């Protein structure tokens, strides 16, 4: 591919799931991709598989890891055009009274402050390249979700932070956008479903939450990311929904008393 040829892209959480879909899409578009992930399994295999992708073991919650991620990307490839902040975690369902401030703080560290830290360290280089930031948020930041108060709050923060940073970096020509996936079939989805009483039913429910009648694929999030990096040159501060229409219309969510 040539749509994003000569460009260098960092994808956090890139070893599996949505992240690996985004890595593949960018490689297919002609870019060099640095896969950042805290687990070795998936990311190392992806580096062997894809000419054009390399793996760096990095925990975005560790500032030293992130500093090294950026410095190694520049040392090895000479530029930085796009950061995709995909690293994140969705805990299992929790009733509000079962959450804790400390668990909430830890989830903020992963889902919000890791995105903040890498973006900050990358922006001097993105300014030089007129590059861009893509944050992976979630539809539930916009419309809520039951049994996930901390998770929703973190994604509401990521989406808002995208718009604020877009304002700040617009004079420097650096675009900042987010993607808000709905239900995407991934290893996180399959694991969360396995903890449920009937996993088959939970997956069936997840497919029917979308008018399209299926869950989405990592490749579809990847295509949205490549669009935002390579062809969305008048888009900044937008929230690109990749949800199969989940937010549309009335549904089962629960005569006037
Ligand atoms: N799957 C969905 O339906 C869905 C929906 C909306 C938003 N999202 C978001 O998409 C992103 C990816 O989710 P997924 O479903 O592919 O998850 P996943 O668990 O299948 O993959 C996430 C990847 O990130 C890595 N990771 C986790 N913590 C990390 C850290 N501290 N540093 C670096 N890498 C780390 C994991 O090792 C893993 O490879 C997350 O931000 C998630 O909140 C997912």
């Amino acid at each position: 591919g040539t749509r994003y040829a000569g460009k260098v892209v960092v994808v956090t959480g890139g070893g599996r799931g949505i992240g690996a879909g985004i890595v593949r899409a960018f490689v297919n578009s002609g870019a060099r991709v640095v896969i950042c992930d805290k687990d070795e399994s998936g990311g190392r295999a992806l580096e062997q598989e894809l000419p054009g992708a390399v793996f760096i073991l990095c925990d975005v919650t560790q500032e030293d890891d992130v500093k090294t991620l950026v410095s190694e990307t520049i040392r090895r490839f000479g530029r930085l055009d796009c950061v995709v902040n995909n690293a994140g975690h969705a805990p299992p369902p929790q009733r509000p009274e079962e959450t804790s401030a400390q668990g909430f703080r830890q989830l903020l560290e992963l889902n919000l402050l890791g995105t903040y830290t890498l973006t900050k360290l990358a922006l001097p280089y993105l300014r030089k390249s007129q590059g861009n930031v893509i944050n992976i948020s979630s539809l539930v930041g916009a419309i809520g979700q039951a049994q996930a108060v901390p998770y929703v709050a973190t994604k509401g923060a990521v989406t808002a932070m995208t718009k604020a940073l877009a304002l700040d970096e617009s004079p420097y020509g650096v675009r900042v956008n987010c993607i808000s996936p709905g239900n995407i079939w991934t290893p996180l989805w399959e694991e969360l479903a396995a903890l449920m009483p009937d996993p088959r039913a939970s997956i069936r429910e997840g497919m029917l939450a979308q008018p399209l009648g299926r869950m989405g694929q990592p490749a579809e999030v990847g295509a949205a990311a490549v669009f935002l990096a390579s062809e969305a040159n008048f888009c900044t501060g937008i929230e690109l929904l990749v949800t199969g229409g989940a937010e549309l219309g009335y549904g089962c969510k629960a005569p006037d008393i």
